[PDB]
């Protein structure tokens, strides 16, 4: 009737799958958390607001999860041919929530069901819906669109507003956004707000209308409209990451050679390649006077909000199966966002890509 | 006549004292304009931007300041003690403005004086309605509270904004300005714009309509510290910004003050150069104390570079245009005149002001 809840590993990584909040509404449940000493750190999360909510501290993650039922993580175990093997300490037969990037990481499904672990991927959380206040990829992506903001304005020598002073009128920033999904869209309010000009360009004729319901200019050959604003532009933020295929190439070296001394380039999309072939993963890359910054874990530099976010998620998927009166768990195996999850369960793999090499 | 501005040299300093804007000014002004090559690299002025504007390139900084007759540039020149007497540059009896630092650097003033050379202390300019647009110290610490808040929310991991999604409402962050001068009321304008909810605190009463009127909240109640400590132990990111002229900044937050936030709060002091309004500060540093970020940057204005350049070569050139003479052709700059009295402090071989 444990839930246990370890410090993430990866290098990297300092969002944590839990939450003061989430422990007293896990307590409420009937659930005893525990949690590994600092697991929260690196999120604002002090193990004394973690105690003072209900949990108990674990000195190390071997203890913490050594008899836990439930295990919360953000970021998929490490197997033992990564280093530590996390894989390991899980109990056998236990049940494991995070997002597991199943598709692309078979080795972790096949250790987790050498264990006979039910794993339940929570980024495969299924569309409908009822379900999206259990989405792990929602709440991380829209606080890496508002970062990127945040990252683009630091690395630049200009300020983004427009400002009308005694000694001249300092211009605004012009930003031009690639990709409207849940990142770019947030990048657009967030860039918005500061007083920036912004735009916005994407495949889908159907973002249109929601760039321009946020305030920005969707940009109406195609290339060389991009190109007219993109020679133009201050800051390029790009968020094209399609999961299980290499990031799309938007911006060129030959597009970022004409682009203006000064300019910066964020580019979410550098751990699948990048949407700009000159990002490097965890650096900022200073070529032909424009930077490149391609940081790795964006929603990790918003650790503090992104983890009780990640929590909440977790939260709203479990508590449906829990019965708080006899203090038992039962994920009913019929409902879409279990059976739609699950990768694995009792030592048999049920997603039908994970079960051999392709 | 000619007029020059060179690369500025001092550590750290990417700001410079032109614009190609004002460089098209100046020429229409009657004078040739050379600029040392690179100088505005550090605020994407390049020199071809420069070449377009009318100005010609020199290749070196003796180079550009051999014959000119006045001389523009953003911090004081560096005297023969520091590695190069960028004054012995200058030419004898030409004419100098910048950011002197007069009043606390007797020893450029007087290296200056040596070669005869009238030096205009920017920083000095009189606190006058007529010299807004000649005030460098507004236009600079207007994009030091501007940045304040973007170095902010840099080093926060939290959004500022409230965010309401599919998982939940987050509310805003909680920004507290100290000192409510030109760098507080950009901060407080910019943490706005971001969605923080702004509260702010100032001994000027005169102060409390001037935040609200940018949407902040004003701290009110001896103990005036009950109430402010009340709102910092909430607040996710203090910013300070008092200075007081030539002497130690005053402490805003001690070291007590900053045990009683919140982990992960953000504290930027823009006082760190003059002893800093929180004692735990240390110039050009990030210190992390009793989980608290306390960042120190130096010369934040730089910070704003690209932006700050241009404005400080306008604050250059409103004060300089109203002194050539339709007559001379030549740059006289009028004895009388409020501002030329509040800023030189040396005029031919002689010092100004005592």
């Amino acid at each position: 009737m444990k839930i246990a809840i370890p410090k993430e590993r990866r290098p990297g990584e300092d969002r944590v799958a839990i939450s003061p909040e989430v422990v007293k509404k896990l307590v409420g449940l009937g659930f005893e958390v525990i949690v590994e000493q600092g697991a929260g750190v690196g999120a604002s999360i002090t193990d004394d607001a973690l105690t003072a909510a209900g949990a108990t501290i674990a000195s190390t993650a071997a203890q913490a999860l050594s008899q836990a039922d439930v295990v919360w993580k953000v970021q998929r175990p490490m197997t033992a041919e990564e280093g530590t093997d996390e894989v390991a300490l899980i109990k056998e037969g236990a049940v494991l929530m995070c997002h597991l990037g199943a598709l692309t990481n078979r080795p972790v499904v096949e250790a987790l069901t050498k264990r006979k672990i039910t794993a339940y991927a929570m980024e495969l959380m299924p569309r409908i819906s009822r379900a999206q206040s259990m989405d792990i990829l929602s709440s991380q992506s829209n606080l890496a669109g508002y970062r990127a903001v945040i990252d683009g304005a630091y690395e630049f020598a200009r300020a983004f507003p427009m400002m009308m002073t005694a000694a001249g009128t300092v211009p605004p920033a012009r930003v031009l956004v690639f990709g409207v999904g849940v990142a770019g869209l947030q990048a657009i309010a967030t860039a918005k707000r500061l007083g920036a000009v912004v735009m916005a360009t994407d495949v889908r004729a159907a973002t249109k209308e929601q760039v321009e319901s946020l305030g920005g200019k969707f940009i109406t050959k195609q290339a060389e409209a991009v190109l007219k604003e993109l020679v133009k532009t201050d800051i390029a933020i790009t968020t094209a990451l399609i999961p299980g295929k290499p990031a799309p190439v938007l911006i060129t070296e030959e597009m970022v050679t004409k682009m203006k001394p000064g300019s910066v380039i964020i580019d979410l999309a550098v751990e699948a390649g990048g949407n700009c072939p000159l990002s490097e993963p965890g650096k900022i890359v200073v070529k032909h006077g424009v930077k490149i910054v391609g940081h790795t874990n964006v929603p990790s530099r918003v650790a503090a909000d992104a983890s009780p976010l990640f929590a909440k998620n977790l939260l709203n998927f479990l508590t449906p199966h829990v019965d708080k009166d006899t203090k038992t768990l039962v994920m009913k195996l019929e409902d879409e966002t279990v059976s739609g999850t699950c990768v694995t369960r009792d030592g048999a793999i049920v997603h039908p890509a994970l079960t051999g090499q392709g």
